[PDB]
């Protein structure tokens, strides 16, 4: 079974060095590529970086001046430093699994670290009756949206690690229900839910690839659902 | 580090048995009992039951009739069967340590099994403002709140494993800030915290050793900060 765990301090001081390991089993780090994402307490997704099956590494430009992610293959293991932290650096880290048929699909269940440049536009809400069609759309450029077919969208239940409901803007995520859909309009990418149910209450964060090899995600979606 | 991880399928058809494992590691099986707690969709938390050191084996009266809880000291494994399941054993089912001097201290991440195919009295919600006390009382009897000091109360912050705070009716536990304390009058317990921060906004159990050799939770309270 396909495992990813967070591990390290949970306390850092500011202007020290934030280090986490992501131990990972029911596959090799040199045939999926690992994907760090954090979230900071009511805020987004944000990408940190990613290391590929031939350890060709990639970073956030806003975190690049002081990020390092590295392996150990013999121990399946994908290590981030992250140094100068400040409170802005406090977040859940997310380590995911980043395949090459199935999109991002597993996730870590995250671990809180308190420390003690294009962007995708969403409505900030949206809502709907049991059995109604719901759509969210998010915009961008045509170097991140527009600039193929490199759209994720996921669901999160706020405390939980997200969950990918559509990759390739359009291929439905293993295990996903198929009221979620997703279509992509030039500049523009909408996941639809044709028949909203109770546990769809959540949060939606589109996902895109930039130009500069980097991973942009959205500002989120929270979906109300009206009893 | 101490660590637990529930495992099993997360679907299960009406009916048929729920089988479910709990691997343990930075301690021996031998040294610290496992119990299991299980929470139903916006419901309060529930004891499943506990296997201690020397295996013996203890169940919640309600669920006795449907459960078997054995172990494997040489894989660090305890397992859990639930026979006969229906919707109504839908759950999050979190695995826990319970320790001589410790209390319960450390517990699992928890998993959601689906089952599909298509009394400790508390105060429901209380408020306080920054800076300022906040007392929640639960209200038992003379066999459970009213006997021993076997008084915990847990934090839990919606989609997160409870957190222990106290134990021994009036012990904090280790890593706890000191603005939570417990006091116990009769067949009364009582959790006061001092100084209201913002991140205190969570769901808080009481829960009681019990004169049956049972534990038993209280109904939860929701507690708002106001800014």
């Amino acid at each position: 079974q396909v495992q990813l765990q967070e591990s390290g301090p949970s306390l850092v001081k500011p202007s020290q060095t934030l280090s986490l390991t992501c131990t990972v089993s029911g596959f090799s780090i040199t045939s999926d590529g690992v994907l760090w994402v954090r979230q900071a307490p009511g805020k987004a997704l944000e990408w940190v970086g990613a290391i590929y099956q031939n350890g060709a590494t990639y970073y956030n430009p806003a975190l690049k001046s002081r990020l390092s992610i590295t392996r150990d293959t013999s121990k399946s293991q994908v290590s981030l430093s992250l140094s100068s932290v400040t409170t802005e650096d406090t977040a859940v880290y997310y380590c995911a699994r980043d395949t090459d048929y199935d999109g991002m699909d597993v996730w870590g269940r995250g671990l809180l670290v308190t420390v003690s440049q294009a962007v995708l536009t969403q409505p900030s809400s949206v809502s709907g009756s049991l059995g109604q069609s719901v759509s969210i759309t998010c915009s961008g450029s045509s170097s991140n949206v527009g600039y193929g077919n490199y759209v994720s969208w996921f669901q999160q239940v706020p405390g939980s690690a997200p969950k990918l409901l559509i990759y390739g803007a359009t291929s439905r995520a293993s295990g996903v229900p198929d009221r979620f859909s997703g279509s992509r309009s030039g500049n523009t990418a909408t996941l639809t839910i044709s028949s909203l149910q109770a546990e769809d209450e959540a949060d939606y964060y589109c996902a895109s690839g930039d130009s500069g090899s980097s991973l942009v995600f959205g500002s989120g979606t929270r979906l109300t659902v009206l009893g």
